């Protein structure tokens, strides 16, 4: 059924190595055994490998990186690590919702950045927020603004990548990836693989695990 160039598969959240504060969050949220992109998926991310991965959107897809960005970041320092990007306001409002739950045993602060934050409220969660979710263009928004500290940034992922593109956030993306670190991890899921996602991949990943199909 699906297609990767990684060979390591684990079907337990127990044989991941996870942190005990975060797999705690895992059970905690309902979590049982991995799904089938998760077994795949969730390794390869929480290694440091860029990540081309085919899903859906669900339960899976999002848990996929989100476990994964947790486990990654380091809760001392309160500054952002990993970027989210999702298609619409609501989209990056449910990976905060998903994030923070499976995040209720560790000190980690999610800051969403979307439409209807003021400027005061979007500084002071961008500061010290080790995580942030949102869309291209607030999340551009703020850094051409210098509201938003990319220093510390570890991992960018782009959910719903193909969605995110025929909405016109080439640009805001593209221009994005220039104000991360060039050190940063890079992540994209995608339920369908077309040009454009494509473009993205080739231009932006170093010999990536691909997870197709």
């Amino acid at each position: 059924q699906i297609q990767t160039n990684y060979q390591k598969v684990v079907y337990k959240f127990d044989d991941m190595e996870l942190d005990e504060q975060l797999l705690r969050g895992v059970f905690g949220y309902g979590f049982e055994e991995p799904s089938a992109i998760q077994q795949r998926a969730i390794m390869p991310i929480i290694e440091g490998h860029d990540v081309l991965a085919q899903a859906q959107s669900g339960t899976g897809k999002t848990g996929t990186f989100s476990i994964a960005a947790l486990q990654r970041i380091d809760t001392s320092v309160k500054a952002p690590q990993a970027l989210m990007l999702a298609p619409t306001r609501e989209l990056a409002l449910q990976i905060q919702k998903v994030v923070m739950a499976l995040a209720f045993h560790m000190d980690i602060k999610v800051h969403a950045c979307i439409g209807g934050t003021s400027f005061v409220e979007d500084a002071e969660g961008l500061r010290d927020a080790q995580i942030v979710v949102g869309t291209p263009g607030r999340v551009f928004d703020n850094i051409q603004r210098r509201r938003f500290r990319t220093d510390k940034i570890k991992m960018f992922i782009l959910d719903e990548a193909d969605e995110m593109l025929s909405s016109g956030f080439k640009e805001q993306i593209y221009q994005i990836f220039t104000l991360l670190p060039p050190t940063t991890q890079v992540v994209l899921l995608s339920a369908t693989m077309p040009n454009d996602v494509l473009e993205v991949t080739t231009k932006f990943m170093r010999n990536p695990v691909r997870i197709l199909v």
